[PDB]
């Protein structure tokens, strides 16, 4: 059973300007996500302060980067505090309307897209290298549940009946025909180097048979 939804005409815009923008640095998806990561790590650290059973969906707080040459995906996975279902279909518990009402005035005002994170809707820089977007997330609060698009201005949402996560996020990015730099060990090394290397969990790049 799979639900579809129409994304608001403000994250619709946001999605067809990043995708239709000449922009050559399209490396910084990768920070985006993992300080999307990092803030959902954040997240539930703080919540399991004052109540350690938070912890018991998983006690390690991690960010692993898996490149699949074979299936042409990058999963950044986290385990983080999660999403509900409820939070999925609002923008991926994001205020993406104001987010990018703010985002795009700052574009005609000087800024680029490199800036996207500053207001909240880093998430989809992923369209930057991936035609299509696959976030598996399983929060305390709820079941497992799968978030799909391919842009075009809709979104599906399903309970996941794949490999139970315990607790966090994974973003599956199927990576555009011309964006496979991005699997390649050396490339992401440098870009995690670059952009992310003060993130205060230890981020995992997984190596290929
Ligand atoms: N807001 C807004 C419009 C805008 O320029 N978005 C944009 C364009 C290219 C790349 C990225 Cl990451 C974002």
């Amino acid at each position: 059973e799979v639900e579809t939804f129409a994304f608001q005409a403000e994250i619709a815009q946001l999605m067809s300007l990043i995708i239709n923008t000449f922009y050559s640095n399209k490396e910084i998806f990768l920070r985006e996500l993992i300080s999307n990561s990092s803030d959902a790590l954040d997240k539930i650290r703080y919540e399991s302060l004052t109540d350690p059973s938070k912890l018991d969906s998983g006690k390690e707080l991690h960010i692993n980067l898996i490149p699949n040459k074979q299936d042409r995906t990058l999963t950044i996975v986290d385990t983080g505090i999660g999403m509900t279902k409820a939070d999925l279909i609002n923008n991926l518990g994001t205020i993406a309307k104001s987010g990018t009402k703010a985002f795009m005035e700052a574009l005609q005002a000087g800024a680029d897209i490199s800036m996207i994170g500053q207001f909240g809707v880093g998430f989809y820089s992923a369209y930057l290298v991936a035609e299509k977007v696959t976030v598996i997330t399983k929060h305390n609060d709820d079941e497992q549940y799968a978030w799909e698009s391919s842009a075009g201005g809709s979104f599906t949402v399903r309970t996941d009946t794949g490999e139970p996560m315990g607790r966090g996020t994974k973003v599956i990015l199927h990576l555009k025909e011309d964006q496979t730099e991005y699997l390649e060990e050396r490339r992401i090394k440098e870009i995690v180097k670059k952009h992310s290397q003060f993130i205060g969990y230890p981020i995992t790049l997984f190596v290929e048979k």
